[PDB]
């Protein structure tokens, strides 16, 4: 397992792109990155990530950051043909689009709110958020959040979904997203451990 | 059938699609999305992007928005083949990055400023002095490659909204010859972009 991915045990973009790796058996060296101690912040680090964020990937010599990128690059280097990155263009742009989604809008507003500053506005931008990813299951009607079945773009939106699990914020009412959370837990349990172990740290 | 882009005409993720699916030479129907009227907030606007942002693409009942995500899917779908977005797992990934840090961060910290703090103009020179960086560890003439790629686009998107407000950044010595050369090597394209940056000037 030459390959190295530096993450951070209670982050969720970190939790997204081991999951994939165990997903898809590929092999790797897990290096937890002492964010207390400000080790993302060095500038050996900045070799590897001029950004200063975690994730970052070494692929022998080839370092990857963006939590996205890095889930994208695992399949289509050691997996291209695997349904958890599907190679029809509108298959994939689902995908695609659920990872920008993550990115831009569902993890950036509840992670604001299941962070650190609780404002009615928060909460309400939560709940949008929840609304919208609502709105996209029911409108495809898919057991998960791209397909029938499991893809890359579960990870991240399982991941900042937990962050809300982890300070007891009740979004049953959501019933689609509720049934697709819960489901993950139960079909694919050594996946929901890597989420477990940082909901019980985020708590 | 034609594509249809709801697009706005100084926004730089519309202005990104566009020069792609002109690169491209896929046709397609321009619709200007009329923001002053909040066009963009009504629910059929959002039967197509529950997001209810700019832009969305509809390829024949295909609704598509996340300006990156179009991007790659009319690379994808209409020209697997294109240098514009490599097929290479490794080449790939750096286009991808691209995107994503555009995204994520050069985007979001020049428009935030461009749109003004010590702390926001500190925040534009860290994002300038990344893009600098990678730029400067690829040696490459673009920002992913030796080559245009799709994610050329956002980026000089984001650095137009800087010279819309003559902020000067030409310390930055590879980020200052990659724009410029992109005037010079694609001026049609460059064309998208500078319609927007007269009216962002405005």
């Amino acid at each position: 397992m030459v390959l190295k991915l530096y993450a951070v045990s209670d982050g969720p973009p970190s939790l997204s792109v081991r999951q994939a790796l165990v997903a898809l058996e590929v092999p790797f060296e897990l290096i937890n990155v002492d964010f207390g101690a400000g080790e993302h912040m060095t500038s050996d680090y900045a070799l590897m990530n001029p950004q200063k964020e975690i994730p970052v990937l070494d692929d022998e010599g080839f370092y990857l950051s963006e939590s996205n990128a890095i889930l994208q690059y695992i399949c289509d280097k050691y997996r291209p043909g695997s349904p958890l990155y599907p190679q029809d263009p509108k298959s994939r742009a689902i995908v695609n689009h659920r990872l920008c989604f993550n990115l831009s809008s569902y993890y950036a507003n509840i992670s604001a709110y299941t962070m650190a500053e609780r404002t009615p506005l928060g909460l309400k931008k939560v709940h949008i958020s929840l609304d919208v990813l609502e709105t996209y299951l029911t409108r495809t009607n898919t057991s998960y959040a791209a397909a029938n079945h499991l893809t890359i773009a579960d990870f991240p939106l399982i991941n900042s979904t937990m962050t809300l699990e982890a300070i007891d914020f009740d979004f049953s009412k959501y019933t689609k997203i509720h049934k697709w959370y819960n489901d993950f837990k139960v079909k694919y349990p050594d996946l929901w451990k890597i989420s477990e172990s940082a909901m019980k740290e985020i708590q």
